[PDB]
């Protein structure tokens, strides 16, 4: 069913955001795993899977609307070298992605693609959940100190 | 069954105390939850429910005694913005409420409302339990330090 | 995640509505219970719990958005002393709350807080359900007469 | 298998009757549901489903006999505005349909379409069951009065 | 609860669309069944049931909003005589219905009937699913040829 | 445990190959899904997951050997526009990856990194399995004709 | 089966390494147990068991190849007096053992004893696992501090 060209361009942009996040979350998870921070490996791995599911939704929607999903152009990763830097980078990526989602959701409504909008609002809800988790972890590092925080990650939850 | 008017007035005063505690404990719980302190969310939420049960008992007793439960007047909440301050505020409210319960229990005996007295003694036992918990948690903060204390709240017990 | 200040103000206004409804529905429930109208106690108690769940959603959303939930200010309760008056009071409160929800939902869209909007639309759906129930019960009182209506409430459904 | 043209015409006429009844029973059911008359919603919904099954049997039989089922022409609905009016309209429709069935059953026999006749006799038995129910309900309204009758519908049976 | 008159008119228009689709899908299903194309009977029957569920939602919503559901006026069916014609007719109907839904969803938002809008977006999501299936089947006929396509329909999936 | 620099460089090269394959297999799967070729969606999705598992092993090994996994640079995808083109592109990618694996396996042996070699030989065994599947499917098109081949993909196996 | 004399000599050298590790890991485990560090007792005990399994494999392979297993000559143990010293000693022993394994694996390949090589590569994979664990624990001591690290060992994982 032929979709709106600009909506498709938005969906590809958002798909691009998800592709960056899949890779960044996955590498972060395995860095945490290497360091023995099992709890962080578990959550970050889950977050990577969440972004994979989002990517899947975008790919399927773009194809339905007769566009071409772009999985070729990968945007900049920002890995970081310690736990705080890594979590802050993930948070910054989530916030940038949320800005893009808000713009796309408004545009989709303007051209009456209400199903694409519905899909995007559900994805935005998930992303705000990730933002909540990341913000909370970063605040916990400050409150209990890094040494206690790291100790709290070595066992699975 | 028409009860003693002054007893009913005490029951409304005690109900008023419970209404403040329900809101204060619930807001505290969700603040702890937002901060990732899952254990404190669980206990404080449970405390809010316990106060709801007490409020229910007062409401049902007042109605049986043919009085009018007052759920309109809400006393002062003292929320606070750090864990120790929040727990100290809950403790202060519990101690104030216990004073009122003691007065009401004595008065109920003097006019032979032994069933209202029995109910209030059970509630006072519950409140002394909350006081014990709050006092103990506050002492633990002092003894192990806030950073260790916070670390100990992140996982559910 | 810092949210839109006016959205947060709407969320506090809506929370305020829920706080009134929680108390009004709960007191109504226990009045019905005292009168032996078990069915009405059950439904109104359930309605009180539903409003508690809504209040929880507002509190958690406001905290995520870095606002301060207001549980201190309690609006006017309208209790009433006969079944029809009580149900009409609940209906009036629901209709007033629905008006406020519509305003908030429109505003949230205008500032692109699509997740708060989604949450509020789900809550509005719940409230229209309560409105439907209340309207229907009031019409049943008229159609079968209050005496038959009361008889129909004494056994739990 | 090429059937008799006039038999197929009768089957299309009867299909037409069923299409009217499906819609009338279904709207009545949901009107009863809106009014809180759960028992009447349940029975009338089931009667709508019964007529749907009858329509299915006519459609399949017409296609087997190499005719063209007519689902395009919809006869007059008579909805009504109160319970007695609605039930009386349903009864009138059933009686009109039974008249048509009797004519078709006789004709099918005369041209030796015994399988179509067998199908129609089964459908007629179902319709007489609906007639019995409707007549009985209408008599109950008179015997116990409308107020009692309505009270008797508010719980599912 | 009194709804917006134009919203109710939209809901009746959409209901009318569903009523056409129910009949068209159902007759198509039984045509496929008569021809031994079991897979197509199964899917098209399921599609007819989907549209019945949509019609139910419209009827209930219209009644809640104190309007009068119109089940009397049935729009034009376009049946078709072979598989490709039938599927293309279903697709054209779905696309026409989607146009009407988009207009209604925009209007509902403008008068703040957010619950009616939410319902319609869910229905539109269902309709786009049907469109996807129909488009895909029509393309399959082209890719593998009609004879192979028909062979693939004789068993249930 | 500090690894050999050139081994780490090989592991990053192979990781790169896996990253291209994950995306190409996944998009191919969803193109097949869009087209209704459920069998091909299922297998190609499974292959994408297999390549994700391979990427995970490379990432974990690189981190153990104290290197930096490179998930930033993404090589050329060759998507294709029809089933045969897509399968041929997947086969060419697998063959190019197998060449790189053979070179890496020989080199790892030469510097005595027998555990990296063991890992790579297992991955190569998996890749030869994919090559077998792709070659077999392409030959099936040749043997039965494209239309028969496509028909054979519509049901899940 | 008459084995290669130098292969047997390598297997005896590696067996010697395992015999030292069995004793060192076991004594370390029980020192940790005495100190109340239950988690470290558990892991180090399991490491001792793993080395016993390795020793068993060498003994059985040597006997198959018609050589004489040497369990008489025990190399130098380096016990250590505190947690960090103990773990560093285990790490040093593992690294020395891995050096010997790499030499043996290369030689076995060169004289075509591929089954001894296969066995040794599996053992080397196990040893690299131990190395990973030891490195990770030593880094955790630095990152969370010794006091936190010790606290984290008192409960079984």
């Amino acid at each position: 069913m032929k979709g709106d060209t600009k909506v498709i361009n938005y969906l590809n942009k958002l798909l691009g955001n998800e592709l960056v996040a899949i890779n960044q979350y996955f590498l972060h998870a395995r860095m945490f795993k290497n360091w023995g921070l099992k709890r962080l490996n578990d959550v970050e791995f889950h977050e990577s899977i969440d972004e994979m599911k989002h990517a899947d939704r975008y790919i399927e929607r773009i194809l339905f609307l007769e566009g071409l999903p772009n999985l070729q152009d990968l945007g900049k990763l920002n890995i970081g070298e310690d736990v705080e830097e890594m979590l802050r980078s993930d948070l910054a990526l989530e916030l940038d992605g949320a800005k893009n989602l808000r713009e796309a959701i408004g545009y989709a409504d303007s051209v009456h693609d209400y199903v694409s909008r519905d899909m995007m609002i559900e994805i935005l809800r998930d992303e705000e959940g990730h933002i909540d988790w990341l913000e909370t972890e970063l605040d916990l590092i400050q409150k209990m100190g890094l040494q206690n925080y790291l100790q709290a990650q070595i066992r699975e939850e």
